[PDB]
């Protein structure tokens, strides 16, 4: 498949990067080790698959294996960011397993190390993440050297600053909505766009398209594509945070009330109960990010779907897909990229 | 003076970035202005500057705007890694200002937010030490696409790669030698040639040279030149950071000691206390990065003093610096470049 083949050029990018690295001793080749079990550790490459897409749908043949090495730059670029996530949201775990800070800080406290074990989790998780970063990057200028036309490099360079300006960004607007309790739902989808929108699709896209041809018309469309898609990606990824099933989702019931997340099913919630029962309001604006016991999560969950907040958010999700899939259907590029956007449109959800 | 130039060219790009990112709200722009302030607040622009007589070494001509924008990448980048070195440390304050964690914590009270706000502070402080990664890279992907001829952007990308790995590296290596209480000169020098000859003289030598011409000649001969007088700068930094004024150093009398560093001078002295005290190489042992009273403190200064390390010291800066200057002498670069190098190595040491 086509993950497998991306996957595969970034395994040998980082065995590489790696044994180059080797002179500066076992601990950092440690480091290292630990970000090919994390980057490399399994998963859908989503963003790398938008990538590939985004070529093939301006593009004739298929991109050289450097080119799929340029498209897994954004699953190394994933781990800096989630691995910075995990420090950020002071998370456990991740899929089960231990973050990165959580790691780092039992090393350090069964090999009798000194200092605080949590001080140096928390550093070693700082540095993880930005060996991820700037290795991502390493990609992208290695690969516009070697494999690529001078315009498309120019046009891969503008989609690679703008897409790791958006999820900085992303990042600290969420910070700042959950520590101001912003309310809004405008404020939640500003973050959604930014975060999912922009980050995971429309972006993803244009890097595949921009390594492909000049077609500013196609990446137009695509960040229309993106903006529709990426928002119905976050507002399922907020039903399944509050009603989701926990076996599943790897995340408790009521997760995003729990965590105090300012979702967007959060925020309509509190706007229909304005209009439904100003009670009711009120409970969800004193509870949101306050620390709920069992009865006041269940409570919470039961208002949002009492006030129409669930069934709102999944009307939002139909429309939202169906707008983008016709966006996909009209787009002046190859029908093949349409049935493959269509269905990753559907496995991704 | 050329530092001003450079400091000139960093300011235009990122008033440039920060304004092309205005549509990402007022928030995310007061996090831009802090890096602007931060990065923009002055000092020696020293690495900047070994880039730039690494050009002046082996070019005929002055460099152009774009390439000193390109030298001015060295000191974004130095904001990401003291941002998040500051994280590594848990500083509270730089050069007698607060921390970014520091800042971040006091707006989020000063604005009465919820939750923890030193996690806030913590958080913010992670993000805008990655945005002026990504930042300081997309200089150099700017700046190589439009300035450089294909081969001097292959030359850059690589001394580019080398010196983030060396610093991450030499990062990892010190919280790892600290935590693991790594007694050895061999380790403490291990890590002060990757934090400080690498990443402050040899690499940003070798920036300006490879953006200048194809002399592997050279730039293997500033590697030669950057390991003797890094590690004069940071045995110089070492003994101050013991023994300094702090009225002339801005830091706490036995700051080392208090903070618990494993500098050469430490290291030295257990080995010289092993010859001529061993039971002051067992106070050293046994004291090195644990709580210090101000008696405690005195004492260990004292012994480092007694069995001979600070003349170590001494005699290891006069003679790095000596062979320093010997290869710069003798080296097949300008003459201009030759005097600068040693007024550089002077207004420093
Ligand atoms: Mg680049």
């Amino acid at each position: 498949t086509m993950a497998g083949a991306i996957t595969d050029q970034l395994r040998r990018y980082l065995h590489g990067r790696r044994r180059a690295a080797a002179h500066m001793g076992s601990d950092y080749d440690g480091l290292i080790a630990d970000l090919e079990d994390f980057v490399l550790g399994g998963g859908k490459r989503l963003r790398p698959l938008f990538a590939y897409w985004g070529w093939h749908a301006v593009a004739s043949r298929e991109p050289d294996p450097d080119v799929l090495l340029l498209f897994s730059a954004l699953e190394l670029l994933h781990a800096w960011a989630l691995v910075h996530d995990d420090l950020i949201d002071r998370s456990a775990t991740r899929r089960g397993r231990p973050t990165a800070q959580l790691r780092y800080a039992a090393l350090h406290r069964d090999r009798d190390w000194r200092g605080s074990p949590d001080q140096f989790g928390m550093s070693a998780a700082i540095l993880l993440g930005d060996l991820a970063q700037v290795w991502a990057d390493d990609i992208v200028s290695k690969v516009c050297q070697s494999a690529l036309a001078p315009d498309a490099q120019r046009r891969v360079h503008r989609v690679w600053a703008d897409i790791r300006n958006e999820v900085l960004g992303g990042q600290y607007l969420d910070i700042v909505a959950e520590a101001s309790a912003a309310e809004s739902i405008e404020s939640a989808m500003n973050v959604a766009t930014l975060k999912t929108a922009c980050y995971t699709v429309s972006r993803p896209l244009q890097l595949g398209t921009a390594a492909a041809a000049d077609r500013s018309d196609v990446a137009a469309i695509f960040e229309h594509f993106g903006a529709d898609l990426g928002v119905a990606f976050q507002l399922r990824d907020d039903v399944l945070g509050v009603f989701g099933d926990p076996a599943v989702t790897g995340k408790p019931s009521g997760d995003d009330l729990k965590s105090g997340k300012r979702t967007v099913l959060v925020a309509e919630a509190v706007e229909l109960a304005d209009r439904s029962d100003p009670l009711a309001a009120k409970l969800l604006r004193t509870s949101i990010g306050t620390r709920l016991t069992d009865a006041q999560v269940r409570e919470l969950r039961t208002v949002i779907e009492a006030v129409g907040a669930r069934a709102a958010a999944e009307s939002r999700i139909a429309a939202l897909t169906q707008r983008a899939l016709a966006t996909l259907a009209s787009a002046p590029i190859n029908a093949t990229a349409k049935a493959g956007l269509s269905e990753l449109a559907m496995m991704a959800a």
